[PDB]
């Protein structure tokens, strides 16, 4: 609408504004009230197929042009227009209703008279909206105040950038210290926010409070921002709205909704142009035959109007009803429940997808992490062997009051239970207060919260074996044992996990003994040299990683009361430095990071969704290349790629390093080129450089890959990847996602599928097809797409064949029977009127199937045939053209040569022969017979016999009730259809499908 400018947002009072802000509404609609009709009309009549009808109809306005009745040109086109408008309108009402659930969420705001309850749509910039726990943040906000005593909160941004880690967000310091939540309305404070941009992980702002005698100014960053679409993980937060509606950071990354057309529709449109060009060519030949006879422009276009039915409106009507039937079938399948079809005009696109691009967090995975393996070197403990770890812990803490394997197991478990950054949170269950449960350490009211879900999984696992961690402070940590006694540990040093070191350490003192213990856990690559000599770390960690687990190496070092003093004195000496602090403390910690005894290796798995591995294997077996485009980190993405068998166990993986320029990109691209049959894992930062500088080479190397993993992808980068896959290959692409970061690539893709997320519905609402589970994709692609594509191709080709046969024989009639007469047009309106009796058996091809639904799924290789364009091609169309020409020529020439008396004794023969030939041809193309096709074929014959009976009494047509009629009809019906019967049977025999 307007240029982006920084905004001064006053806390409360949503009226001190200079620019009007958009309403906070998420809209997936295509058109508004005003632009609905023009948009639909243009999107319909922008193609040759639909514009042909308009060109035909408009000509009826020139008096020297008029041919036929006026109501025959506009009633069918009017029906087509009215069905298209109705379909689009109903789609719009359904989209608006589906958007209402998100746009009508209930929240609360702070007013001078007290809190009041308002909806999500009415949220204005500058409003103080209260967001509770496990509630989606409605609009972009600034963290002001939280009800938690530690002055912070955790955010789940899985629906914003697809990252599984929880984001720790800190409130505004000035607003946090106010005595009550009602105090922010009596302070003259404002937030100066940057212009709404597409970046989601950055924010530059400033908080200013003018009320205080010393003005207080805070510099705001991403750590104070609660973007829309995120979920508050803990506590009740209060924020000030900065952006609304389109201005939301989620919406800037969302493209405008577009109307999609399938490739099958484009091929049919090209066939219509070919037909019209052939008509024009024969027109130029026919006029040039007479060496120009004056007013040629009149006669040639009059003859065009005479053959105007070579492109039938029945084609468009049949395709529309077939697509409606396909959508009705998809919405009613019980083996893929919950499937929703939004774009009901492209069900045939599911049958020609060559590339599938999917999100990891929430689509492939369940967004749940649990502990899988505890490897102690000499023995591993799986999910079925945890009762021995529990037994060892119980035995030790029973023998405490009443080396060995139990001691080693306990030492390995306690290190996991202490070397972490997880803090318990206690809530009031309703009977016991929050302060009531803390002093007794209630199990039902205790929740573990941390930035890394792996640490939460480890803590929850140690809870299961007996060592329950019940409290944690900045200098203390309590563990609860099976003997119900509590051990008190004092946290003397903590080294938080960093993505560069890839390790986390801690130093604790056991108050019962006083011994100093140093714990360190991290990746195997960094802990290979820290731990002492061993012979199983590099092998067992590699095996556990190859199984798809997140391996960690846990180590120990017992510190005496003398090795700690010199370490503390040097650590603080490094800390109170004014020159190169980081490298100073790094050396102090590294000096302690020596000769650590190895305890155990841990395996934590991100729980996939149901039937993800079989679905990926099914899609791989059908020639579909599956790329995982995720916004998560490299390690989690690789672990999920290995877990889901997106890469085979023996497959080699090349990790794309961090490249920053053109020269650095040449070397890495070439080095990857020297590899063979190796999957590619690339970060977003390297992808940006490769796509900016090496657009051709990167994709010519990535399309040959068995699979491609691209982590930390911005939504624009995902959409760009989809766009290049569409452009440089020319093959259809499918995009699967569950969050708001997948909407861009879902809309960009030729067929976008949106998995309904657990905490968000944007991808579901903005996709052509919405599924509840990832495993439904296999059926949706192998059955509901293949059947729709095949049925649409068959019915379109049969309709074209019928019209071509009618036109060919009716051209023979007008040429070799009279060559000039008014009574020609009475016959030249009726022998093309047969399509009232054969219309039902033509609308019975939407019930046809080549193989059973359980056979396409069990043999996905049938899809590789559709990937080649078999159902509709130039060879099949040419064969149908030859068949139609042969049938028309045979019917008319045989009718004329066998017997020739006058017009009304040949019209009857030709009409019945054409109807019977078309019915037989309908019966010819069927592969598996359905009873509705049988009833349609029988009802057609019954109606034709009824018509030939009623007219017999009124019109003297006694020719029908003779023997000379029967053999004359049945010889043409035998020489027109049955030669193709023989050909089809011999095709079955010699070349089975
Ligand atoms: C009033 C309209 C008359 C009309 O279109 O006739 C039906 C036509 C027959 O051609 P004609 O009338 O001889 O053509 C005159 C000249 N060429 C002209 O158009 O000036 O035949 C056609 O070209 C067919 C047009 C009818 C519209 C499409 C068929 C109806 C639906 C078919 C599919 C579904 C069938 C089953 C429904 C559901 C069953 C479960
Ligand atoms: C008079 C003609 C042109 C039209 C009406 C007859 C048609 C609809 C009839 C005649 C013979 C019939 C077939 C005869 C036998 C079987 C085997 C069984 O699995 C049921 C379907 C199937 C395959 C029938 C399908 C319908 C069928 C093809
Ligand atoms: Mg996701």
């Amino acid at each position: 609408g307007g240029e982006a400018r920084p905004r001064t947002v006053w806390l409360g009072h949503p009226e001190k504004r200079d620019q009007r802000y958009p309403r906070n509404v998420i809209n997936n609609q295509k058109y508004n009230f005003f632009t609905f009709l023009p948009g639909v009309l243009f999107n319909q009549f922008k193609y040759f197929f639909n514009l042909y009808f308009l060109l035909l109809a408009c000509s009826q306005f020139v008096p020297e042009m008029r041919l036929g009745a006026l109501y025959t040109y506009w009633v069918p086109l009017g029906f087509v227009l009215a069905v298209t408008v109705i379909r689009e309108a109903v789609e719009e009402i359904r989209c608006y209703v589906r958007d209402k659930e998100v746009n009508s969420q209930v929240y609360s705001r702070l007013t001078a008279r007290g809190t009041v309850k308002v909806k999500s749509s009415n949220i204005q910039v500058g409003d103080l909206i209260i967001v509770e726990k496990n509630q989606r943040v409605p609009a972009d906000m600034i963290f002001l105040r939280t009800s938690e005593k530690n002055g912070s909160c955790f955010l789940r941004t899985d629906q914003l950038d697809g990252e599984t880690d929880w984001k720790l967000r800190l409130p505004v310091a000035c607003t946090q210290r106010l005595p009550t939540a009602a105090d922010l309305l009596q302070i003259r404070s404002y937030v100066y926010a940057e212009e709404p941009n597409i970046d989601i992980h950055n924010f530059v702002g400033t908080f200013t409070r003018e009320d205080s005698d010393p003005p207080i100014s805070e510099s705001l960053s991403i750590e104070n921002t609660l973007w829309a679409g995120t979920v508050v993980a803990s506590g009740t937060v209060v924020g000030v709205v900065l952006y609304t509606g389109r201005e939301l950071r989620s919406v800037m990354n969302t493209s405008n909704p577009r109307s999609k057309i399938g490739l099958f529709d484009l091929e049919v449109n090209c066939l219509t142009k070919i037909l019209f060009g052939a008509l024009v060519v024969v027109s130029l030949v026919m006029v040039a035959l007479q060496h120009f006879a004056g007013r040629w422009y009149l006669q040639i276009i009059r003859f065009l109007l005479l053959f105007s039915n070579i492109i039938p409106i029945s084609l468009r009507v049949n395709l529309d009803m077939g697509k409606i039937v396909y959508s009705w079938v998809i919405r009613r399948d019980s083996k893929i429940p919950g499937t929703v079809v939004r774009s009901s005009t492209i069900p045939e696109q599911l049958g020609r997808i060559s590339y599938l691009l999917t999100d990891k967090t929430g689509t492939l995975t369940q967004n749940e992490m649990i502990f899988k393996r505890l490897h102690l070197g000499t023995v591993a403990y799986g999910l079925d062997s945890m009762d021995e770890v529990q037994s060892h812990i119980f035995s030790i803490y029973t023998q405490q009051s009443q080396r060995t394997m139990s001691s080693r197991v306990h030492e390995a478990v306690k290190a996991i239970a202490l070397c972490h950054n997880v803090t318990p949170v206690y809530e009031s269950n309703g009977v016991t207060d929050q302060a009531e449960a803390e002093k007794q350490y209630e199990d039902s009211c205790r929740v573990y919260q941390a930035s890394s879900p792996d640490e939460v999984a480890l803590v929850q696992w140690t809870e299961s074996v007996g060592l329950t961690l019940v409290g944690r402070d900045q200098s203390s940590m309590q563990l609860r044992t099976p003997g119900d006694q509590i051990l008190n540990f004092t946290i003397l040093q903590i080294f938080p996990f960093t993505y560069e070191s890839k390790r986390m350490g801690i130093i604790v003192r056991d108050e019962s003994t006083g011994e100093i213990t140093f714990y360190m856990k991290g990746a195997d690559v960094v802990m290979a040299g820290i731990v002492q000599y061993n012979d199983w770390l590099e092998e067992e960690c590699g095996n556990m990683a190859r199984e798809g687990l997140r391996v960690l190496v846990v180590a120990k070092k017992s510190l005496a009361e003398e090795q700690y003093q010199d370490f503390e004195a040097r650590y603080v000496q490094a800390k109170l430095s004014v020159h190169d602090r980081s490298l100073k403390v790094a050396t102090v910690i590294e000096s302690l990071e020596m000769e650590m005894e190895l305890l155990c290796l841990t395996g934590v798995e991100d729980q996939l969704q149901a039937d993800v591995r079989p679905t990926l294997e099914t899609l791989r077996n059908a020639g579909i290349k599956v790329w995982m485009l995720t916004g998560d980190k490299l390690e989690t993405a690789t672990c999920t790629a290995k877990n889901a068998h997106l890469v085979t166990r023996n497959q080699d993986i090349h990790v794309f390093r961090l490249v920053t320029n053109r020269g650095e990109a040449h070397l890495e691209l070439n080095a990857f080129r020297r590899k063979h049959d190796c999957a590619l894992v690339i970060s977003g930062d390297s992808l940006e450089v490769c796509l900016k500088y090496y657009e051709y080479e990167f994709m010519e190397l990535a399309c040959q890959c068995p699979a491609v993993v691209c982590c930390r992808c911005a939504p624009t980068q995902k959409a760009q990847i989809v766009r290049l896959l569409q452009e440089r290959t020319g093959k259809l692409t499918c995009a699967v996602g569950d969050g708001g970061n997948d909407v861009s690539m879902i809309q960009e893709s030729d067929c976008g599928v949106g998995v309904e997320g657990k905490e968000g519905k944007q991808a579901s609402l903005a996709a052509d097809f919405s599924i509840t589970q990832f495993k439904h994709l296999g059926r949706l692609l192998m059955v509901h797409g293949r059947n729709s594509y095949k049925r649409s191709a068959a019915l379109s080709q049969f309709v074209i064949h019928r019209s071509l046969c009618i036109s060919t024989m009716q051209a023979v009639f007008s040429s070799v029977f009279y060559f000039a007469s008014v009574p020609l047009y009475q016959g030249f309106l009726i022998i093309g009127y047969s399509t009232i009796y054969t219309m039902f058996p033509v609308f019975s091809l939407v019930l046809d199937k080549d193989v059973k639904s359980e056979v396409a799924m069990l043999y996905p290789e049938l899809y590789k045939d559709l990937l080649k364009g078999r159902p509709l091609s130039y060879k099949t169309f040419l064969i149908w053209v030859l068949i139609s020409i042969y049938q028309g020529s045979t019917i008319m020439y045989g009718a004329l040569l066998l017997f020739e008396s006058e017009f009304v004794h040949i019209v009857a023969i030709s009409f019945t022969s054409l109807i019977l030939t078309e019915l037989l041809m309908v019966a010819l193309t069927i592969q598996t017979w359905h009873w509705l096709m049988t009833v349609a074929e029988l009802l057609s014959l019954a109606c034709y016999i009824a018509s030939l009976v009623f007219l017999h009494e009124f019109i003297d047509v006694y020719f029908i009730a003779t023997l000379s009629f029967l053999w004359k009809v049945s010889v043409i019906t035998l020489v027109s259809c049955l030669p193709l019967y023989v050909l089809k049977y011999l095709r079955r025999r010699f070349s089975p499908p």
